[PDB]
Formats: C-alpha cells, structure tokens, sequence
C-alpha cells in the first residue's frame, strides 16, 4: 500500500524498528527513493543471495538499450564526473572487476597496513594529547574525523597543505538531498579535480606510498592500471579510505558510552576488543545500503526482480534479522558476529578490512583508556545520526573527558 519512501523520517530516526516492520511483511519490498523506483531487501539471507548474485551488477557505466541507469548515491552528478567515481572494483564487474582488483591487492597489503601501526597509534595519541584532561569537546572533529584522514593521506601521500578541504566536500556526498543536488555535483567535482592534481603530483614525484606503487603496479596477465583506472581506484580509496572509519570510531564511542556494561567487558579483557569492534559494525553498519542493479531479471526471496531494476541491499537491517543474529537490537560485544554484512558478501568483501580493523581498535583502545570517566555529553536521546542510507553516521559527539 503506502509504499516506503526512503527520505521519510521513517528511515532517519528509530530507523532499525522500521527495517524490522518492512522485513517482517517482506524482505524484498518495493519502495521509492530520490525520485524513482527501487527494491529494498532487509532480510540477511536475502541480502546474502544478492550480494553472491552477480546478475546484480555493481557497474553504473553500463549501457542497456532503451534504459536510463541512475544510481541514488551518484545524484546530481554529471556523467563525466560519474566515470571518475565509477572506474574502480566497487564499481565494476568481473572480468574488469577481477583484473583491477588483482593488481591493487598486490600493493594494498596487509604488510603495508600494519607498517603503518605506528603512525596510527602515534597520531591518536597525538589527537588525544590536544583534548585536554577535561571539559567537554566534539569527539568527531577532535579525534574521530581527523584520525582517519591523516591516516588515508599517509597512504595515499597526501601533503598536510592539501588536507583541509576535501573532508568538507565528502560530508556534502555522504547526503542525497534532492534539495541540494547542484551542490552535491559540485562538491564531486572538486573531488575530481583534487584528485587529478594529487596523481599528476605523485607521477612527478614518486613515494613510498601506496598511490605511488599503484601507478607502476603490473602483471603478465592482468596487466596494469590504465590512467582513467588509477585516477578512479585513488578517488575512491581517499573517500572511502576514511569515511567509514570515522563512522565505526564516532558510532563505537557512543556505543561504548551508552553501554557501561559492554565497555566494562571490553576494558578487563583487552582480548575482547576485536570482536566488540566487529559487533559495533554489526549493531548499526555504516553502509547501511549498498546498490545493485539487476542486469537481468532476478528472484531473490521468492520475489521476480525485474530486469533494470535499481537494488538497494540493506546490508544494516540484515544485520538485525533476528533469524541471523537472535536478539538483533542488543548490543553484545562478546555475541557471535560472525557473517554480518558491514564489509559486504562475495567477489567486493573490503579491501580495507585489515586497516578499517587496525584503525577502530587503535582508535577506541586509546580513547577510552586516556579518558576512563568518559561519559556523552548530551542525553543518549539527543545525539543527532547522519540522515544518509550510503553511509551512517555521527558529525557532532560531546562528551565530558572527566565523566
Ligand atoms: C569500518 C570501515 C569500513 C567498512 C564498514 C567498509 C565496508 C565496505 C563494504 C560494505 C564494501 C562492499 C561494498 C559493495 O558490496 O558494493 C566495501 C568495499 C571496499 N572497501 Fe571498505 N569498508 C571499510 C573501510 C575501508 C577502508 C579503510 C578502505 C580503504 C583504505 C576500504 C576500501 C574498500 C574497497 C576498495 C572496496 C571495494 C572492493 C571491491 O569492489 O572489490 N574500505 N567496504
Ligand atoms: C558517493 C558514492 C560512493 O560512496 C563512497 O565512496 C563513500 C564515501 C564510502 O564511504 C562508501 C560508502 C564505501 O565505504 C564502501 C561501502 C563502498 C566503496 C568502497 C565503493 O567502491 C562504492 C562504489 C562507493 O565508491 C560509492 C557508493
């Protein structure tokens, strides 16, 4: 009947109790979002079967007659600037999708992750040491956005003089305001066109960075990075390198801030915070939705998916399915987490897993154990979540350093 309308309150505020009302109807329902029609898959098994079905292509570049492909997350771009977004493994299928995956393994290593522990730890607790011993501050803005973004730069060798502008332009894409779509495709193209000054650098003057090694990366069979590629694969490593990051830290503060009992657990037994960061990403995901696009007509669920059909897996609500993860709507640091979503399912599982892991442990182990009475600074009730389906998350934490 009332069809779900993806920009309605419903989705943005006690969101979680909706994914449950949709999916205990249906979970393939069909729903509207930013103008057009879509399917909204909240149930894990279902969720589970369209990731692991690659007629759901991931591709927005692809052309069918007759049909007009609009991905939500892409509003108000311009098609150029799409293709700048869109040429990399997230947004390709296989074959391209292997070849290019392929070769950015063979630099964005686990090796290298961890050769970067140091800078990690080092800049947290150089973040850490800015706060004070007291008072209230804004979690986000003081630890939880700059970690990550100094972290990614490294990676990426980012100069320091060219890190304070692309945090604000991201924040405008991580929103789909039909409202402010012009200012959207605005802020993607200064992406771009950061982007193509940063590879045009680092051709010039070659790293020990991972953006350096990707532009002489090479294999006998998969060959290497065209330049469109390369330049597409740093766009989306730099954005997605640190985004949801920030969200797993400032999400894993209010959670462990809100959960006294989680936190006391976590804290006795220091062998228990890899699994709590793993259950803080199952609890509330930061790709909530991740889409897909039905190249061919597809039955997921009992359900026919009509071919050209837009898919929004709802990798969070999956997360919640009481038949996947009983008692879904408490937050269990020591439950079994194993097989949630938020790093996605099949040929696309994170490539950033090993650092998204590094950073969150690193992150909240440092917090928490510089500032023991640490305690939210507003009510519970009062924290305001980012109203964005492409990545949830917290803009603004206060929190007392001294309880
Ligand atoms: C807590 C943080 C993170 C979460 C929750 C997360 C989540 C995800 C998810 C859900 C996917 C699959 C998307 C899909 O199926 O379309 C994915 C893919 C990917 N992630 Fe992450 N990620 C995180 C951190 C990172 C970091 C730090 C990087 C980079 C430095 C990164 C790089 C990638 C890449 C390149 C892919 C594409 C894989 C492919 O298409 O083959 N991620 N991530
Ligand atoms: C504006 C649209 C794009 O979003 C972003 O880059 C966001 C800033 C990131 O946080 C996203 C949500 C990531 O965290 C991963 C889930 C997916 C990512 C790795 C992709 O490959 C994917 C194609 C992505 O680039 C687009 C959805």
């Amino acid at each position: 009947t009332t069809v779900p309308d993806l920009e309605s309150d419903s989705f943005h505020v006690d969101w979680y109790r909706t994914y449950a009302e949709l999916r205990e109807t249906a979970p393939v329902t069909p729903v509207r979002f930013l103008g057009q029609d879509a399917w909204l898959v909240t149930g894990y098994d279902e969720a589970k079967a369209a990731l692991s079905d690659l007629r759901l292509s991931s591709d927005p570049k692809k052309k069918y007659p007759g049909v007009e492909v609009e991905f939500p997350a892409y509003l108000g771009f311009p098609e150029d600037v799409r293709n700048y977004f869109a040429t990399n493994m997230g947004t390709s299928d296989p074959p391209t999708h292997t070849r290019l995956r392929k070769l950015v393994s063979q630099e964005f290593t686990v090796r290298r992750v961890e050769a970067m522990r140091p800078r990690v730890e080092q800049i947290t607790a150089e973040l850490l040491d800015e706060v004070g011993d007291s008072g209230v501050v804004d979690i986000v803005d003081r630890f939880a956005h700059p970690l990550p973004i100094k972290v990614i730069c490294e990676l990426l060798g980012v100069d320091e003089k060219y890190r304070g502008e692309f945090g604000r332009w991201s924040s405008e894409i991580l929103v789909m305001d039909p409202e402010r779509a012009e200012q959207r495709g605005q802020a993607a193209r200064e992406v771009v066109n950061f982007i193509l000054d940063l590879v045009e650098r680092r051709r010039t003057e070659p790293g020990d960075d991972l953006l350096s090694a990707l532009i002489r990366v090479q294999d006998d069979d998969d060959g290497r990075l065209s330049a469109d590629e390369l330049t597409s694969i740093a766009l989306v490593l730099l954005l997605a390198g640190f985004e949801s990051s920030v969200s797993l830290i400032g999400i894993g503060t209010y959670l462990l801030l809100t959960h006294p009992d989680q936190l006391a657990l976590v804290r006795r037994d220091p062998s228990a915070l890899p699994n709590a960061v793993e259950e803080i990403l199952r609890y509330i995901a930061p790709p909530e939705t991740t889409t897909r696009f039905a190249a061919e007509e597809v039955e997921i669920g009992g359900v026919a998916i009509p071919q050209y059909s837009t898919v929004l897996v709802a990798n969070g609500a999956a997360n919640r399915d009481p038949k996947q993860f009983p008692d879904p709507h408490r937050f269990d640091v020591t439950r079994d987490t194993r097989g949630h979503l938020s790093f996605g399912q099949g040929i696309h599982f994170c490539m950033g897993r090993p650092l998204a892991k590094l950073e969150g442990e690193v992150a909240l182990r440092a917090l928490f154990g510089r500032f023991p009475a640490l305690s939210l600074g507003i009510d519970a009730d009062d924290v305001v979540w980012r109203r964005s389906l492409l990545l949830r998350g917290i803009d603004h934490l206060p929190v007392r350093l001294d309880g």
